[PDB]
């Protein structure tokens, strides 16, 4: 944003007031102030607005994004010195490493655990398999056995890779883009699994993070599955919690994502030493990291000091013991198709829009082949946008709601008031042949805007000629 001023993103699940007051130790020292903000979804609105030049000068998300990040050029190549690097672990700026360049600071270690309420459950169980029958046991004393959010597919990709599912197959090593491995029998068996548990009524499809937080740390529902930036909030509420290994399934580990939480400078910043100084000196440091955790807990930190210190925590070892069974997140720009891919595929499967095995075998496709169509449409929506903005201009109009990308198709600013309607995007073509005829619309509310009518797989994904 500003010369000799700091502006920090970071999700709102994190600990955020914790990282501004490292920001206020900052200040205090440097006289040069530091400002964080938890957007929402930031990590789709970064590109955008720092496509434009008008992002924060660093931004804080798991590693996975930032391959994009760096190949749309997006962010600034960092300087550590060697003294430096080896205070944080090897494995730990390998997530931050692309095509050969350092392109962020790793911070610390995610993966997620099962959590479990040892009064309602003293011996979690061990498999996926049991749950259904301790759920039907729980819910005669108005209990249920498992909550967690079935919107992210973040947090089902465990169960889906635990007996063979895979992201990008990493061979001699490089991700083959083309050999996606979310469609084999494992994968198919583990979303089998998840959308059977929804059939029979022991979860419901619209859980998302918040509710399946809430029914937790209110002492409802006997498990959830997240990671260490929860624990905190499970702590408020007093409920008597354990964190451990995520059950098997047909006998094989459950497998989540690894993911280094990782701060990257914006390559448009023009505060980049000061962008430095910030992240080396103040919070990767064992106070900066504390004051973190203190307010939500990060994981297993990437500086060996403080990891170190706090290795005995029963609940990170549980993560740590996850995470050896879990892999890596890509961070090849293609994640962002991935996570299209398989959050449509699950949503789909979930809601019965679409067959487990026809979700997994579009999937498959999607993220191996979406992200060129994905780029193609983002850089002609800026395009489209930046002239609309422009024509307004030459109208002496002013938008009721702003024009954007919303991942999917590019929205022209619109007056409050009115409804914008646009074509299927070739996006869904995989799924409709006759997507071109299909139309979506958003209303321009005095709220903003409305979310789209009808949903996008609805309007466009369902084959409207026999
Ligand atoms: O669900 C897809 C989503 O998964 C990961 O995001 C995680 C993030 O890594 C965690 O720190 C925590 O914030 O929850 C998120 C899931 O809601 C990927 O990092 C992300 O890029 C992807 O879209």
């Amino acid at each position: 944003i500003e010369e000799g001023k700091l502006v920090i993103w970071i999700n709102g699940d994190k600990g955020y007031n914790g990282l501004a007051e490292v920001g206020k130790k900052f200040e205090k020292d440097t006289g040069i102030k530091v400002t964080v903000e938890h957007p929402d979804k930031l990590e789709e609105k970064f590109p955008q607005v720092a496509a434009t030049g008008d992002g924060p000068d660093i931004i804080f998300w798991a590693h996975d994004r930032f391959g994009g990040y760096a190949q749309s050029g997006l962010l600034a190549e960092i300087t550590p010195d060697k003294a430096f690097q080896d205070k944080l672990y090897p494995f730990t700026w390998d997530a931050v490493r692309y095509n050969g360049k350092l392109i962020a600071y790793p911070i610390a270690v995610e993966a997620l655990s099962l959590i479990y309420n040892k009064d309602l459950l003293p011996n979690p169980p061990k498999t996926w398999e049991e749950i259904p029958a301790l759920d039907k046991e729980l819910k005669a004393k108005g209990k249920s056995a498992l909550m967690f959010n079935l919107q992210e597919p973040y947090f089902t990709w465990p169960l889906i890779a635990a007996d063979g599912g895979y992201a990008f197959k990493y061979e001699n090593g490089k991700y083959d883009i083309k050999d996606v491995g979310v469609d084999n029998a494992g994968a198919k068996a583990g979303l089998t699994f998840l959308v059977d548990l929804i059939k029979n009524k022991h979860m419901n499809a619209d859980t998302d993070y918040s509710i399946a937080e809430a029914a937790f740390n209110k002492g409802e529902t006997a498990m959830t599955i997240n990671g260490p930036w929860a624990w905190s909030n499970i702590d408020t509420s007093k409920v008597n919690y354990g964190v451990t290994v995520l059950p098997t399934f047909k006998g094989q580990p459950s497998k989540p994502f690894v993911g280094v939480l990782s701060a990257g400078i914006n390559a448009a910043s023009p505060n980049k030493e000061l962008a430095k100084e910030f992240l080396e000196n103040y919070l990767l440091t064992d106070e900066g990291l504390e004051a973190v955790n203190k307010d939500k807990p990060l994981g297993a930190v990437a500086l060996k000091s403080y990891e170190e210190e706090l290795a005995k925590d029963p609940r990170i070892a549980a993560t740590m013991e996850n995470a050896q069974k879990g892999e890596i997140m890509p961070n090849i720009p293609q994640m962002s198709a991935f996570w299209y891919a398989v959050r449509t595929a699950v949503i789909n499967a979930a809601s019965g829009r679409q067959t487990v095995d026809e979700a997994l075998k579009d999937a498959q496709t999607n993220a191996a082949a979406e992200f060129a169509i994905f780029k193609k449409e983002q850089a002609m929506c800026l395009e489209k946008i930046q002239r609309a903005n422009e024509l307004m201009g030459f109208n002496d109009s002013s938008p009721g709601c702003p024009g954007m990308w919303d991942n999917i198709t590019c929205w022209k600013p619109a007056h409050v008031g009115e409804m914008v309607l646009v074509s299927c995007p070739e996006l869904f073509r995989i799924f409709n042949p006759d997507q071109d005829m299909g139309v979506v619309s958003r209303n321009c509310t005095e709220d903003g805007w409305s979310e789209p009518f009808p949903h996008y797989f609805d309007a466009c994904g369902f084959d409207e000629y026999e």
